[PDB]
Parts: C-alpha cells; sequence; structure tokens
C-alpha cells in the first residue's frame, strides 16, 4: 500500500491546501495529513480547531486521514509505515529552500519527497498572508474553505 | 492501480534518469517510461538505441515499463489510464520553467505532475551536458549506466 | 499626457497580454501596444492579422492605440513622446531577465520600464506555449481571448 | 488624476528610495510616499525624523507628497483616492516575495502594483544593510541623501 | 602574498565547511578561517570549542589559520592585510544575497569576495540544520567531521 | 604560482569583463584570459580582433596574459599548470547555471571555479546585448573599452 504524508501547520487550512490534499489523495492509496506543533511559535488557532478545520474540509476524501505530528517529520512518516512527503510549491525560491529539506530528508531516513505545482488560482495564497489581512479586516474568504471563514466571523 | 508517467528525450538515459525512475517505482504501482519524440531537433542516440538503454538500466524495477510518445504529454498520459507526471528537479530555475508545463497540463487534460528534488551526487548531470562533455574527451562514465558507457565508448 | 508603451510580439495576443493592456490603461492616459518586428524568427500570424487581433480585443479600452515597431523600443518609445515602458511579468526569472533590458534601456534613452506581476488566473499563459499546444490539438481556447480562437479554429 | 503611493519604512530614506520617487514622479500626476508604521520593529528614526529626511530629499518634487500610513496598504491607497502601488525590486527573489503581495492586493481590493528595476548604482543599498554598516563606523555616506549623512554624523 | 579570509560562525564545522576551507587552501598563499561573533545569536558552541573543531577538521591545511573576527568582516580583512573573501554557495537565492553583502563590501572597503559552488555531496548541508536534525535524534554524522562528532556524542 | 584562467568568447571585451580581469589580476600572481572557440556560432569580431581587444585594455595589468583555447575548459586550464577557473556573475539565475558547469568541472578534472559578483555599475552589460543595441544605432561606448569603441566606429 502506497502513501505519503503532509506535513504543515495548517494554522488554518487554506483553499491552497485543500486543492494540495486533494492532488495527492488522487495519486496514493492513503494519505495522512500531519499536523506539526511548533512549541516556539504560538500561532491563531489550537490543534483541536486546526484538525476540526482539516476534517470539516476534507470530508469527500475517503482515504485521507488526519493527524498530530511531533518531532522529526522522517520519524513521523516512518511510524506510519510509509516512505514519502508531499509538500505544495509556489515559487523556485520555496523549491531551493525545500530541496535541502528534502535531500536531508533523504539521507537520515530514506524518505523521499513529491512536490507538487500550487494552482494559478491560490498561488498567492498562503496561512500567514491571509492571516494578517484578516487581521486588518481585508476579506479573505474567497482564499479559504467555509469551515474557516465561520470560525473567523466568529473571531471578529 | 496508481501509476505516473516519468517523460522525457533520454539522449541518452543518466544516473539522474534512473535515479527517479528508481524513486517514482517505490511509490506508485506502476511506472511508465515515456521517450518522447522531437522533430527539431534529432538525437544523438535513436529511439531504439534509447529504449534499450532505458531497458537495460531499468531491470532491477519490475514494475516499471518504457513505452513512446509522440505529441502532447496529457495525450499519452491520459492514453497509459493514468492521471500522474513525474520529474526530477535541480534547480529553482527549473522550477520556474516546469511550473508553466504543469499547470497548462492540468488546465488542458487534469493531468498533475509531481517533482522530485534531485539526488545531491547527480545534480549536475543533464544528458546535454554529458554529450558534449563526452564528445570533447572528458570522462563521463561516473555518471551514466554501464549499458550507455558501453554505447558511447563505440562512438570514440 | 502620462503614457505608457506594451512592446511585445503578441503572436498572437492572450489573455495575460489583455490583462497588462487594462491594467496599464487603467493607470495612464494613453496606452500604446507595440507591435515589435523580428526577422528571426517570422511569426505565426502576419502583422496585420497581430493588429487586428490586438485592435478585436481591446475595444473597451478607449485610451489605447496600436501602433508598430521597428528597431530598438526605446526609439520607438521617444517617438510616441513617452518616456514608460510597461510588460507584464510570470516569475522571478522573466525579471532577472528583463532588468537588464530595462537598465540597459534607461542608460541609453533615459526610458523606464514599469512591471506588473502576472494575474494569478493567467500565469502560465505565454503565446508560444499556447500556440505549441494548439499544434497538438490542446484546448488553448479558455487562455485567448475570441478574435483569436476564431482565427486559430481556421487552422485546424 | 493618475496616482501612484509609494509606501516603506523609509528608516532611513536611501538615494535608492530617492530614485524610486523620482521614477515614479515622472510618470504619474501624483505620487504619496506612505511611511508605514511597524508596532512591533522598533527602529533607528521615528516618523518625524524619517518624514523630515524624505521631505529634504524630494523638495525637488512638486507632484510628490509625503504621508504616514497606517494598516493595510490598499486601505491607505483607497483613502488617497488611488488605485495603485509603485516598489522597487532589486532581485528576482525580491520579486517572488513581492508577486504574492500584489496579488493579494488585487484580489481584496483592485489596488495594482507597480515595479520598477534598481539603478545599477544602488542595487545593494537597503535601509537595514547601510545601518549596520553605519553602526560599525562604515562610511555609507555616497549612499545616503546629505539631509540623512548630517543626521547620522549626529548619532555618532 | 595573496589571501582569502573565509568568514562565519562554525556553529560547528561541517565537512560542507571543510570542503570551502580545502578548496581556498588550495588556491590563495595564506587563508584566514574567521570565526564571527554574534551577540545576539547564542548558539550550540562557544568559540574555544567552536575553533577547537576548526583546527583539529583542518590539520591538513598549512597555509590556513583560525581566528576570531569582530565588527565588520571588511575590517577584519584588512586588519590581515588580505583584501579578499571566500564564501560558498549553495544555490541562486543565496547568491542573490551575499551579492548585495558583496558589493557593499567593495564599496566601502576595496575588499572583494570569492565565491565558490557547494560540493554536489554536501550541498544541503548547514549548521543550522544538522543541528535541529541532530537535536531531534536524526544521524547526522556523514555530514561533519569527526571532531564534531565526538563532542556531539557528548551532548546526547 | 598562484594562477587562475578567465575563459570566455569575448565578443568583444566589454568593461564588465576588464573588471573580472582586474579584480582576479589583483588576487592571483598569474591572471590567463582564454578566448575560447565555438563553431556553431561565429561572432561577430574574429580570433584575433578579440586578442587586440583583450590586450589593449589590459595594458595595466603585467600579470595577465592572452591564449586561445579550443576544446574544454578544464584541459585548457591543466595545460595553464593551473587547477582554477574565474568567472563573473550577474544573476542568480547565472549561477544555476555555472553551477552545474562547475561542478561537472570540478569531477571531470579536479578543476575548481571561483565566482565573483558583477560590479553594480556593468551588471546589465553583456556583450551580445551590447552588439545588439551598437546594431540598431544605441550609443554603447560608456560600457566598452576605447580599443572597442574604435573597432565598432568602423562598422556603423
Ligand atoms: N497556496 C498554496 N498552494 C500550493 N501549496 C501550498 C499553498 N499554501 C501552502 N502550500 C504547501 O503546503 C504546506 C503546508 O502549509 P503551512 O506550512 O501550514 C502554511 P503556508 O500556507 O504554506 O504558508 P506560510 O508558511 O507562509 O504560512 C506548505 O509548506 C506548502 O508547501
Ligand atoms: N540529474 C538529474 N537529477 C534529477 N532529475 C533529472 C536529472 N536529470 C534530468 N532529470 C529530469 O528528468 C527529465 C527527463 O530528462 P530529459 O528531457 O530526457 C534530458 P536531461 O537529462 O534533463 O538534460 P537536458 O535536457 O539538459 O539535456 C527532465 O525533465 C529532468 O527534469
Ligand atoms: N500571462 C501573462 N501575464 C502577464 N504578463 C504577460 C503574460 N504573458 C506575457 N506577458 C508579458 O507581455 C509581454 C509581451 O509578450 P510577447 O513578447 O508578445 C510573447 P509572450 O506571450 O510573453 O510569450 P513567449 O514570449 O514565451 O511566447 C511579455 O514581455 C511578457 O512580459
Ligand atoms: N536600493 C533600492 N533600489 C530600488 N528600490 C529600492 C531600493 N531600496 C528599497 N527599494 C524599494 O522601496 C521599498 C521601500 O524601502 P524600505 O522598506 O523602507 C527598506 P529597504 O531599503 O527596501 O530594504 P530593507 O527592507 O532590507 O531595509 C522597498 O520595498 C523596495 O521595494
Ligand atoms: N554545505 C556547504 N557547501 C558550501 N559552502 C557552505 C556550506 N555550508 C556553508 N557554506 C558557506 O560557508 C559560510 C559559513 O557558514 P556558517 O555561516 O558558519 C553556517 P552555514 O552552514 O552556512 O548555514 P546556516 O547559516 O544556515 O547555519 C556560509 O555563509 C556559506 O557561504
Ligand atoms: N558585466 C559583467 N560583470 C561581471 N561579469 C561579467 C559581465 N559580463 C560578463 N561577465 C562574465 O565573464 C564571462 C565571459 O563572458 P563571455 O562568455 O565572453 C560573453 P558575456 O559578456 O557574458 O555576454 P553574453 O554571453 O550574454 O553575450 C562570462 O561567463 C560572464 O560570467
Ligand atoms: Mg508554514
Ligand atoms: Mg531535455
Ligand atoms: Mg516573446
Ligand atoms: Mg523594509
Ligand atoms: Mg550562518
Ligand atoms: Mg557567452
Amino acid at each position: 500500500m502506497t502513501g505519503a504524508v503532509c506535513p504543515g501547520s495548517f494554522d488554518p487550512v487554506t483553499l491552497g491546501h485543500v486543492d494540495i490534499f486533494e492532488r495527492a489523495a488522487a495519486q496514493f492509496d492513503e494519505v495522512v495529513v500531519a499536523i506539526l506543533v511548533n512549541p516556539a511559535k504560538t500561532g491563531m488557532f489550537d490543534l483541536d480547531e486546526r484538525i476540526a478545520m482539516v476534517k470539516e474540509s476534507t470530508t469527500h476524501l475517503p482515504n485521507l486521514r488526519v493527524q498530530v505530528g511531533h518531532g522529526l517529520v522522517v520519524d513521523f512518516v516512518r511510524s506510519c509505515g510509509m516512505t514519502a512527503i508531499v509538500k505544495g510549491l509556489r515559487t523556485g525560491t520555496d523549491f531551493e529552500y525545500e530541496l535541502q529539506m528534502a535531500q536531508m530528508n533523504k539521507h537520515i531516513a530514506g524518505v523521499d519527497t513529491f512536490f507538487v505545482a500550487t494552482a494559478p488560482r491560490y498561488s498567492f495564497v498562503s496561512s500567514s498572508l491571509a492571516k494578517e489581512v484578516a487581521m486588518l479586516g481585508g476579506d479573505v474568504s474567497e482564499l479559504l474553505p467555509e469551515p474557516v471563514n465561520r470560525r473567523l466571523r466568529d473571531r471578529l
């Protein structure tokens, strides 16, 4: 059984993430969305809200499951009995930076990384930027799934 | 039932190629190496020399098959009953070019593309560069597989 | 009295082009689309087919005019009584190439260049890529304007 | 009446900024230099000194005015009755990064962004780097307008 | 007598650094590894351990010496009676960023900078990334000289 | 006994070139400018015109010599009793291309490459671009040295 882990902070999940989830889900037997803890960076939502927002936006994906990660991505991936990561890429800069982590991840663990190009529509969409805009009152509603919008309309 | 295509000219196959082959064969049920026809320009090796070279270097990959394509990659992909292309990336610049190709392929045919970062040790290997060096007497034997080295000796 | 020129081959105009046109026409009193002659190589469409295509897609832009240029863009620009070029950019790589052109144009003629980021939805559209796909039977109709789609049908 | 807002922190303004100011001022009816507040990042000068340094360096630009911005750039721009931003770009990396903000800024507000390539002379000039060098005793005097130099010769 | 300074934090030195050291040492009369103090960023090792780790890994390099730097790299270089810096580059992004510092360093001090491309083997190797992996239990032993490994096997 | 080679076509030499020459001549005991033969394509200037141009612009560089190379640069380099190539870099993109070349040269011949960032003032100068502009009547005289300007006048 083929499989890939999609790691990230998903704080919050965006239509950009959901496109990746779908695209990954179309090509692997299982996909595991791994929500990584950052103990240094406090963020807008906590895990329960995070998982919940991913679960609500991915109901149409049976082979996909959501799960909290800790420690080294590669350790998490291997603990899923998988050997592959799937990440989106918006630009060549992202690639130059993801490249190093991917080559490190192969070196230490035999875990490979597959990259998908962002969808043209959402290429400018990122969690941090959507937050800041939303904080300052801008309408980011067309860039996020409704589960996320409802919860934002609660943090007004 | 999971499957990816690796399109390219493989004129000739390199260790870089073989690496992508292995890496895709490990994650998909089926891999199809697609040797693509270009009219301008004609290669150094002929279509059958290329299939032979690809077959000869992939004997350890039982889920891997080699076919020859004409026309759009997506037409070729759709015709294998597959919806997914796999390619290696050397640099951020490669990515920016392939990103345009990838999105255009997805738009016209729902065919997605998965990218895989070069292995550190072959990041400089490309077939055009290896050929240029071999024509002028440089030893590229450690960058190509034995089947290829063989065919190259008989052009000294 | 504020004016910019959009130089290019527009062989043929795409929705990407039209987007830049609109975006420049909104910010300058006058926009001049400059169809530039290249000897090597000859296009797919002929000079008058290109003007027709540009006129036909810009009927909603009253401050926009189309002229044909030969030679250096800066000579053409200076001759419209203008000091400013406007171009779209797809990627960081586009920028690095155009940056050299821009600075060289400013040095030799005091002509400046204003760059405008591609619209997300057309970031993959270029005329050469659209042509390549159309020659091989892919549907690019959603990336080009109706006047162009029309002329393309009559080459199937 | 055409117009563009030049936003930044201008702490302090550099000959790099002044070139942009001039170049923008040559193509729009009005230009508004917007000095953005960062409540997180304390910096070398405060607003009054900032505005003053810009005002002293831009006396030769009648259509230009200087003004403090708050909140979302796009909200500021719209409050000036304008629909355009003008930013300098030094490299393809800057572009990849400015691209996302620009596409976001169009999405949420219809505000467009125009980019100008830095002048070859000042391509390495940036406020933060000039500060650090000046802090550590290096002579950055040829990279900053005299209004800024005099004030630095006061912070020795 | 020709010479170049190799500045960095070397916390800790990697096989990536050692390749650079060697390559620099092969082309200049002397090389001075300059270990720069960052008073803001606390790091894993302190200077004595840092110098010691470099000294133990560079015994085979007679023309090379190790030394603590303070203040402006260019001031340090000039204090060695040298006029050149040598740095490794992994990617085009690094280059775009090192370019600005190098052009600044020429401007203020006539100090030039030479760049060497990383070795394919170690292209993904960096001190910070090796630390994090090692912190989290990954085996980075093949990416660091034995002097560094022994000391890491002490911080378990 | 320290030495570097500067390979290139120098068709013709520019101020950019001369800058690299000076910068290398300041740091190595010997510099060899290597004018490399290309069959496709033939230049604007002939091999002896190029040597003359390089000699005429480097009279102030006593440790600099000009030879003509055929074949691989590394063969030419090894034959000067040298192990080092020196090249200028304009952009991150230049770097990514030259990085492949550099690593391939090191692999096949132990020949290393040192890169030097363009001087700000000539960052846009390349010989192909200067030629294109001169053919169409633009004044490139401030970007090339007098010996070259001379030979160009006699092609107006
Ligand atoms: N809009 C988008 N399109 C395609 N892939 C995206 C994407 N946004 C994010 N991704 C991918 O999915 C991964 C998980 O995202 P996160 O790390 O949770 C935050 P982000 O949205 O990437 O941007 P941020 O790190 O600037 O907040 C990212 O590393 C990226 O590879
Ligand atoms: N050393 C390497 N490492 C990883 N991927 C590589 C690689 N070399 C090539 N690839 C990928 O595999 C695909 C097939 O390659 P081809 O189109 O047959 C020729 P090439 O070897 O890429 O070099 P060239 O196109 O510069 O001659 C390419 O699209 C490329 O992305
Ligand atoms: N989809 C798009 N979005 C934004 N700008 C674009 C664009 N496509 C083209 N442009 C810009 O408009 C200018 C005119 O384009 P042309 O030179 O006529 C051909 P092209 O459509 O860029 O593709 P090609 O040159 O790869 O065939 C280009 O310099 C480019 O920067
Ligand atoms: N030297 C230069 N040449 C051209 N444009 C420049 C420039 N320096 C800055 N700019 C542009 O003007 C904007 C305003 O500058 P600021 O944000 O005040 C600081 P900065 O000088 O850009 O560099 P920094 O952010 O590293 O301090 C920048 O975002 C950049 O787009
Ligand atoms: N693996 C590698 N290959 C080639 N050059 C490298 C290299 N790692 C580092 N260098 C070069 O040597 C310099 C000194 O390194 P340091 O600043 O001590 C930490 P680093 O290993 O570069 O990565 P970091 O800054 O992400 O921790 C770097 O600026 C880089 O130019
Ligand atoms: N303005 C400049 N500043 C710094 N380095 C430069 C430079 N112009 C060229 N160089 C470097 O010197 C080397 C020799 O150049 P050549 O191959 O002779 C032609 P070119 O002048 O680079 O432009 P072209 O190749 O685009 O026509 C190049 O490899 C390039 O890296
Ligand atoms: Mg993130
Ligand atoms: Mg190819
Ligand atoms: Mg074109
Ligand atoms: Mg800033
Ligand atoms: Mg560092
Ligand atoms: Mg050249």
